[PDB]
C-alpha cells in the first residue's frame, strides 16, 4: 500500500496527528497491534491543559467535551495543616484546565476517524521500519502470515514507551536521560459516587494522595504505594481506608466509597530521549519522552509534539519546503524539559521519599510553606500547571 | 560585677544587640574570647540587605555607610551561553541590597560602642554559663587565674557556630538538621583593582564562580573548590587563570588581577538548631543556625533575629512583660527556613556536584532556564535575594 504519513500507534498521539493530517489532506494509515477494545479499556488521565483542546477543538470533540467536561479553574494543595487553594485562573493570565477524560478523547478520534474513511489496520502485529535514512522509508506487517509492505514517505512513532520505532534508531544516535522514582501510584476508579469538586493533591506523612473526577458521578483517586507492592493486596475497603487516612475534613461525612469500577493500578517515572528524530521516523509522545503523573502532563506532552508534528508536515507536504521538519526536535524538546522539571519538582514536594533527614523533609515542608504563600510563588505554579506557551515554527 | 544581659560574642551579632541595648536603656556587656584585631581581620560578608541596614541605622553606622557602601538594584546570573540580569528593584516591589562590608559594619559597632562607656571584655577565655534554668543566671570567665563572675538576668549567645553557649544546652532539649555540601569556596580579597559593577554569579561547568565588590578599586572573588584542598596550593596566579576560565566576555580585557590582598580561604554548610532557646540563654547568629554563603544570608539572618531577641528583651526590660520571649524561637525560625530553603536552591542551581546524571545536570540547567526566564520565576528569586519580610511580635 501507499500513504503519506504511516502512524504506528493508534493512542491519542496517533490518532490527534492522524484525525489532523487527514483534515489537511494528507493521507495517513494508523498501524496498531491491539484491539479497538484494549485501547478503549486504557483508563488514564482526566486533566487536559487548553491548546491541546483548542487542538480537538481545531478537528474533533468539540461536541461532546464542550458538553460532557469539567473546566476548572482551581486545584488545592493540603499538607499537615490544611488545604490551600491555588486560582489558576487568576494566577496563569487567565488560564484554566478541563477534565475531560483520556479514554474518552480517545473514543471520539476513533469516532471521528471512522466516519471520514480513513485507514486503520487494528490487530497489527510484526509492524516493522525499514529505510529510515533513504527517500523512501517503508513499514512492515503481518496481517495473516500475510506480511504486507506500506510504503510512506514519513513514518510517525506514536507507539508509546514500549513501542517499536524507539528501539529501531541506531542508540549512538540517540541521548537518554531518566528517574525512575522510588513509588508506584494506586488509582481507584470508582462510579456511583459523587466526588470532592476541585482537585486535592495531598502531602500527608503516610504518603501522597490524590482526590479527581471523572464526571459529576464519578471519582479517581490514587494513593502513593512503594513498588511491585501488589494490587491483589489492596482492597476497595482498603483503598477507603487508607486515602481517608491521609485527609483533612474533606475526608469523611464529606467523602463517599463503594466498589471499585473495576479499575486500580500502579507507576511512575520521568525519562527523555534526545533527539526524538532520525532519518524519516519521528517520535511522538510516550516514545519519546516519560514525565511522572503528578503534574498532569503527558497526553498534554503528547499534544503540543503532535502539533509540530503536524504543522511540520504541513509546509512539507503543502508548501513545498521542511527541512524545517530537521528542527522538530528543537522545539519539542524546549518544552519537554521545562514540563519534565514542573514534573519533578511536584513530583517532589508532594511525595514521601524513604530517605529525608529532618533537613531533606525541613526543605520539603518549607518550599511548599514558600510556594502556595508567596504570589511570585503561587504564579510559578499556576503558569506551568495549565501549560506554558506553546511554540515558534517557520 | 552585674549587668542585665551578657553577651558571649564580639561579632556584629553580639555588638548590634548589645549596640542596639544601650541605646535603649538596658545595660549589657560584651564577652569575647578574643583580641579587637582577630575579630577585624576576620573578613567576610560583603552584602546586606535593607532592614539590616535600616537596622544599622536605627542606631550607628549611619554616617560612613550612608557615606561608603555600593547600592546595589540587581546581579546577573551567568549560565554557560550568558550573563543574565535580574533587577531586584523592579522584581523585588521596590527594594534593593548595599555591599558594604562585615568587617566594616563591625569597626563602626566596636567604633560607636567605645565611646557609650559599654563595657566589653576583650581577651576572656573559659566563658562559662551557669544557672539557665533559675531565676539569676550567671557567667564565668577568666582574666587571669581570676575566674570572675557576671550576674545578668538574661545570656544571648552570640557566640558563633564555634560558641560555647549551644553546646551549654541539655542536648535531649535541642534539634538539629543539617547539611555539609561537598565543596567549600575559595576566596580572593584582591584591592589595587576595580571590579566588573554589579555581582556576576556563576554557572561554569568547572564548577561556580563569584566575582564581588568591597568598594570601587577593590573585589572579592571566589570559585567553588573540592574539601581541604590546600589552599597552599592556589596561587593569585592559579585563581586569576580559574575564575578567568569559568567567564565569557566579562572575563578578558575587561578584568583586572594582582596579587591577593592576603586573603584567601574556604568552607560551607547548612545547619539549624531547634529550639533557639534554653531557661535565659538565647542564641543568635551562627550559634544557632548556619546557611550556606550563595544567597548573601546568614549575616542578614543574625540581624533579623538580633531584632527580636532586642525588640522582646525591650518589652521585658521597660513594659512589665515578656514571656512573650518564649515566643522568640517561633518567630526567628519562621524566616530562618524559608532563607536556608532559598540558600540551598541558589547553592543547588549554581553549584556543581560530584553526581549528576544527564537528567540532574539536564534538571539543573532548566531550572535556571525557567528561572532566569519567568517573570514569576524571576519575582521569586528577587524576593528572597532582598530578603523576605520581617516580622510579627506583640
Ligand atoms: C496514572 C496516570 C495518570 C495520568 N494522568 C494524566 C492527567 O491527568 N493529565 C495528563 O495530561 N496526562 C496524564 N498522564 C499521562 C498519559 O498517561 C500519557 O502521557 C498519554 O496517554 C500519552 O499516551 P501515548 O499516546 O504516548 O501512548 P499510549 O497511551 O501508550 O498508546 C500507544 C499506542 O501504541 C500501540 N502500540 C504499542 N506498541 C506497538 C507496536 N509495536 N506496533 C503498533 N502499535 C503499537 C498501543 O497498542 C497503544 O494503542 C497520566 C499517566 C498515568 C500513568
Ligand atoms: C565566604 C562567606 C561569604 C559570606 N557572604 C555573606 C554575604 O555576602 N552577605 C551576608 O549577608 N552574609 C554572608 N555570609 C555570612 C556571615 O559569614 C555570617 O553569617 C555572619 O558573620 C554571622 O556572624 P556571627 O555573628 O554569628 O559570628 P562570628 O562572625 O563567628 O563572631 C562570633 C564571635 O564570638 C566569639 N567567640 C567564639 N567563641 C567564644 C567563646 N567561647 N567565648 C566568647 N566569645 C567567643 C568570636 O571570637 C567572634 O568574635 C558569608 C559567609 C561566608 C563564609
Amino acid at each position: 500500500m501507499k500513504t503519506q504519513v504511516a502512524i504506528i500507534g493508534a493512542g491519542p498521539s496517533g490518532l490527534l496527528l492522524g484525525q489532523l493530517l487527514h483534515k489537511a489532506g494528507i493521507d495517513n494509515v494508523i498501524l496498531e497491534r491491539q484491539t479497538p477494545d484494549y485501547v478503549l479499556g486504557r483508563i488514564r488521565a482526566g486533566v487536559l491543559e487548553q491548546g491541546m483542546v483548542d487542538l480537538l477543538r481545531e478537528a474533533g470533540v468539540d461536541r461532546r467535551m464542550a458538553r460532557d467536561g469539567l473546566v476548572h479553574e482551581g486545584v488545592e494543595i493540603a499538607f499537615a495543616g490544611q488545604r490551600r487553594r491555588i486560582d489558576l485562573k487568576r494566577l496563569s493570565g487567565g488560564k484554566t484546565v478541563t477534565v475531560y477524560g483520556q479514554t474518552e478523547v480517545t473514543r471520539d478520534l476513533m469516532e471521528a476517524r471512522e466516519a471520514c474513511g480513513a485507514t486503520t489496520v487494528y490487530q497489527a502485529a510484526e509492524v516493522r521500519l525499514h529505510d529510515l535514512q533513504g527517500e523512501r522509508p517503508y513499514v512492515t506487517f503481518e496481517r495473516d502470515g500475510e506480511r504486507l509492505r506500506l510504503d510512506c514517505d514519513y513514518i510517525a512513532g506514536c507507539d508509546g514507551f514500549h513501542g517499536i520505532s524507539r528501539q529501531s534508531i541506531p542508540a549512538e544516535r540517540l541521548k537518554v536521560f531518566e528517574r525512575v522514582y522510588p513509588f508506584g501510584w494506586l488509582g481507584l476508579l470508582a462510579d456511583t459516587p459523587p466526588v470532592s469538586h476541585e482537585l486535592i493533591y495531598a502531602n500527608h506523612p503516610r504518603g501522597f494522595a490524590l482526590c479527581s473526577q471523572r464526571s459529576a458521578t464519578r471519582s479517581r483517586y490514587y494513593v502513593q504505594v512503594p513498588l511491585t507492592e501488589k494490587v491483589e493486596d489492596w482492597s476497595d475497603e482498603r483503598f477507603w481506608t487508607e486515602l481517608k487516612a491521609r485527609l483533612p475534613a474533606e475526608v469523611a461525612e464529606k467523602l463517599v466509597t463503594g466498589p471499585s469500577l473495576e479499575k486500580s493500578i500502579a507507576p511512575l517515572r520521568s525519562f527523555v530521549v534526545e533527539p526524538m528524530q532520525h532519518g524519516r521516523l519521528f517520535l511522538a509522545g510516550d516514545a519519546a519522552h516519560i514525565v511522572p503523573p503528578t503534574g498532569a502532563k503527558g497526553l498534554n506532552l503528547a499534544a503540543s509534539d503532535v502539533s509540530t508534528l503536524y504543522r511540520l508536515l504541513l509546509k512539507a507536504y503543502r508548501e513545498g519546503r521542511g527541512e524545517l521538519l530537521e528542527r522538530y526536535s528543537a522545539i519539542c524538546l524546549r518544552r519537554i524539559w521545562k514540563a519534565e522539571r514542573f514534573s519533578w519538582w511536584m513530583t517532589s514536594v508532594l511525595h514521601r521519599f524513604p530517605d529525608t533527614d529532618a533537613f531533606s523533609q525541613r526543605i520539603q515542608q518549607t518550599e511548599l510553606e514558600y510556594y502556595l504563600g508567596s504570589e511570585a510563588g503561587l504564579a510559578t505554579i499556576a503558569e506551568n500547571y495549565v501549560g506554558l506557551p506553546y511554540e515558534e515554527i517557520e
